[PDB]
């Protein structure tokens, strides 16, 4: 009517007498301070809101697409960025608007549903893929992996979420959407209940838009007052490799992981037929049936629900914060709960023409160990390239390197990883007993835990002062800081070599992001200490090279007095 579809042309839906549209004369700024005036069109709340969050916005559409409004673009350094989906899969599911709010204008907000010449977009494009803009964004991997898949180019990211999470030090798992972001920084409370409002159709009213607008002026003033936190919480390292590690991970989930289906339905009728022959033959035994059937149920028949029926891939869900470490987990599938049989892991291959480069590192959590506690002998050892499990073993033998056995690395194995991580002589017995099937008794672990420690003294030394100062806040290399509830000495001495790990991968999977374009590589999977791409078979070598020094490149980032040891190996499927 006169009022409900009063800007029907726009494709606005006025629903409570609370929009107007105005036109007025903007002051357009360049680089050289030159001041030149245009005309816009622009939409505000009758009702004024009781903040100071840019509420006004343009909306852009074929019927009024004025050029001009480019021209907000120029000579600007940051903006926020947010879209609004229609759902959550990017591959099921569209995006129905794209907002940029500049600082001091009210937001571009461009209603994708109803734009369809391309001229459009132009400097939208060109706003994403400068290098120079940073671009403001809360979920940044979920906007960027929609905006990847429909072939938007997005580079220079500051993620809101990333800086609340890292902020917040793993002390709350509840917080970090928008809306709390919001009202904790900033006192406000915004319109979430359009959330749930429905995005496919081509109108949209007038609250939405102003959610649409307010969700991503926010941003501007987020960013300010994170940007300076992070600042005074010395997170700007950490928080910058995890911004620059939104790209790799969507990469990842984008491409996903190729299915051999053959060698899938073939395994599971094998573990079936022998589920069968248990069940038959029977009613040793129950170890094998419990085996196989954890197997098939648990692994064969969970997994074909995410093969995409149309490409045989898997597209896993990558969580860049969401452990205790800061390594990354993942999800639907869990890629780490895949059973590591060379039996199972045969069944992911890469593309055609394709083939897979898988890398890890050697013992890099004991380097980073080493390095953290100083230990002189550990250092020197490694610099010298002598086994860690030698070295121990020559510790507590008294042989030569020459004279110890396998029997001698095998107790020294147990030793090292018992110890290092905090194990006193008695848990060391039952460690070793349990895992390595070695029955040592009470006596010789003493021993054991006398003699490491007293020549390792770096180690006892840092030991000796975790334990004294029982403190609960504890950061990395990278500095990402965490805060314990209560002090666990065990956690305290894990939390900085795991928590190195994943800002080593993390750095790792950035500058592979960047060494990967040259040849079209594409980052496949970080697992453990793992990554995986995937290649051309004509650039087979080249790549082999860019992930081995992607990985010992980032790895001389943190580590100063020890090498790292990248095993690397060419790959048709994940088992090899
Ligand atoms: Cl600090
Ligand atoms: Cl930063
Ligand atoms: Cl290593
Ligand atoms: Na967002």
């Amino acid at each position: 009517d006169e009022i409900t579809k009063k800007y029907i042309k726009d494709n606005i839906i006025n629903v409570d007498d609370n929009i107007i549209k105005k036109k007025d004369i903007f002051k357009l700024k360049n680089e050289n301070n030159e001041i030149t005036e245009c005309a816009f069109e622009y939409f505000e709340s009758k009702k004024k809101f009781d903040d100071d969050i840019e509420s006004r916005f343009f909306i852009i559409n074929d019927n009024n697409y004025n050029e001009n409004i480019n021209l907000i673009y120029k000579d600007i350094k940051y903006c926020g960025l947010n879209i609004q989906t229609t759902g959550l899969e990017v591959f099921d599911e569209n995006i129905r608007l794209i907002q940029i709010a500049v600082e001091n204008y009210p937001v571009i907000i461009y209603d994708m549903f109803n734009i369809n010449k391309k001229d459009i977009l132009d400097g939208l494009r060109k706003v994403l893929e400068n290098k120079n803009i940073i671009k403001i964004i809360q979920n940044g991997k979920f906007d960027a992996k929609f905006l990847l898949h429909n072939n938007f180019k997005i580079e220079n990211i500051f993620d809101t979420y990333i800086a609340s999470k890292l902020l917040d030090k793993n002390k709350n798992m509840y917080g970090f959407k928008l809306n709390n972001i919001v009202e904790k920084y900033l006192n406000v409370i915004l319109d979430k209940q359009q959330q749930n409002s429905v995005w496919n159709n081509s109108l949209l009213n007038n609250n939405q838009l102003f959610y649409a607008a307010r969700d991503s002026s926010c941003l501007l003033k987020l960013y300010k007052k994170l940007k300076e936190e992070i600042k005074k919480e010395n997170l700007h390292i950490v928080n910058d490799i995890e911004n620059k590690c939104i790209l790799p991970i969507c990469d990842m989930e984008l491409n996903g992981i190729k299915v051999d289906l053959e060698n899938l339905q073939k395994s599971t009728n094998e573990i079936l037929n022998e589920l069968n022959i248990e069940k038959d033959n029977l009613k040793i035994s129950l170890r094998n049936y419990r085996r196989l059937y954890k197997l098939y149920s648990a692994f064969y028949l969970k997994l074909p629900l995410h093969i995409n029926t149309k490409t045989n891939k898997i597209h896993t869900t990558f969580n860049q914060l969401k452990t205790f470490s800061g390594r990354f987990s993942s999800e639907k599938p869990n890629l780490q709960q895949i059973p590591r049989q060379k039996n199972i892991r045969e069944i992911f291959i890469p593309n055609d023409n394709n083939i897979f480069i898988i890398a890890d590192f050697k013992q890099i959590e004991l380097k980073i160990a080493a390095e953290i506690t100083n230990d002189e002998i550990m250092l020197k050892a490694y610099n010298n390239n002598i086994d860690l499990h030698t070295l121990t073993a020559s510790i507590i033998t008294k042989k030569n390197i020459p004279d110890i056995n396998k029997e001698d690395r095998h107790i020294a194995k147990a030793i090292n990883f018992g110890l290092i991580y905090g194990m006193n002589y008695v848990n060391l017995k039952n460690y070793a007993n349990t895992y390595y099937g070695l029955n040592m008794s009470l006596d010789q672990c003493l021993y054991f835990y006398n003699s490491f420690f007293e020549h390792y003294k770096g180690i006892y030394k840092f030991h000796n002062q975790v334990k004294q100062k029982r403190a609960l806040q504890y950061s990395t290399l990278s500095n990402r800081k965490v805060i314990f509830p209560y002090f666990s000495f065990t956690k305290a001495l894990n939390y900085p070599v795991q928590g190195t790990c994943a800002d080593i991968l993390k750095l790792a999977l950035v500058d592979l992001y960047d060494n990967l374009k040259d040849i079209n590589g594409k980052i496949i999977l970080c697992v453990h200490d793992e990554i995986i791409i995937e290649v051309n078979k004509k650039f087979q070598e080249e790549a082999l090279k860019i992930l081995v020094q992607s990985m010992e490149n980032s790895a001389s980032y943190f580590l100063k007095k020890v090498k790292c040891e990248v095993s690397v190996k060419i790959a048709e499927n994940w088992g090899s």
